C-alpha cells in the first residue's frame, strides 16, 4: 500500500493538532483502550493494578508512557512511508519482549481515530479520517512483516 502526499498531509496537519497537547492526546487514547478492550491492559505489568478510569488518569507513569508511545508514533508518521529504522527496534520489543498481537495494534489504531473523531472535527472529517487509517493499515502491515522475520507473527 502507498499513500498519496495528499493523505500524508492530512495525516500531518491533525498530527500537528496533537502536538498541542501530546501527554493529553497519549492518556486519551490509551484509556480508551484499556476500557475498549480490558484485556490489553493486561499486558502491561507497570499498570495492569490500574482499577478504574480516575486512577487511570491519576497515574503520571502512564502519562509518561503515553507521551513516549505517540512520540514514538509520530516520528514513524512524519517519515510517511519510510519507516525502515524505527519499526525495527519497535518491532523487536513488541514481538518478543512485550508480545503485542497484530490485534491489539488493530485496537489502539481505532483508539488513535476514535480520540481524533472527537477532539479533532476541525482536522478529522472523513478524507482525513480515511488518511490516518491508511497510514496505521500501513505501519501494521510493515511491523507484521518483521514480526514474522523475527519468529513472532503474532
Ligand atoms: C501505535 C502503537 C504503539 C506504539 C508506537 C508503541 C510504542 C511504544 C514505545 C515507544 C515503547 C517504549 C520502548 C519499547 O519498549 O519499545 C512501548 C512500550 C510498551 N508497549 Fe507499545 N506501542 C504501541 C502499541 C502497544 C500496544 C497496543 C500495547 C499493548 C496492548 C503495547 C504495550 C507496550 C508495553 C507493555 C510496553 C512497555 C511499558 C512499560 O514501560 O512498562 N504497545 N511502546
Amino acid at each position: 500500500m502507498v499513500l498519496s502526499e495528499g493523505e500524508w498531509q492530512l495525516v500531518l496537519h491533525v498530527w500537528a493538532k496533537v502536538e498541542a497537547d501530546v501527554a493529553g492526546h497519549g492518556q486519551d487514547i490509551l484509556i480508551r483502550l484499556f476500557k475498549s478492550h480490558p484485556e490489553t491492559l493486561e499486558k502491561f505489568d507497570r499498570f495492569k493494578h490500574l482499577k478504574t478510569e480516575a486512577e487511570m488518569k491519576a497515574s503520571e507513569d502512564l502519562k509518561k508512557h503515553g507521551v513516549t508511545v505517540l512520540t514514538a508514533l509520530g516520528a514513524i508518521l512524519k517519515k510517511k512511508g519510510h519507516h525502515e529504522a524505527e519499526l525495527k527496534p519497535l518491532a523487536q520489543s513488541h514481538a518478543t519482549k512485550h508480545k503485542i498481537p497484530i490485534k491489539y495494534l488493530e485496537f489502539i489504531s481505532e483508539a488513535i481515530i476514535h480520540v481524533l473523531h472527537s477532539r479533532h472535527p476541525g482536522n478529522f472529517g472523513a478524507d482525513a479520517q480515511g488518511a490516518m487509517n491508511k497510514a496505521l493499515e500501513l505501519f501494521r502491515k510493515d511491523i507484521a512483516a518483521k514480526y514474522k522475520e523475527l519468529g513472532y507473527q503474532g
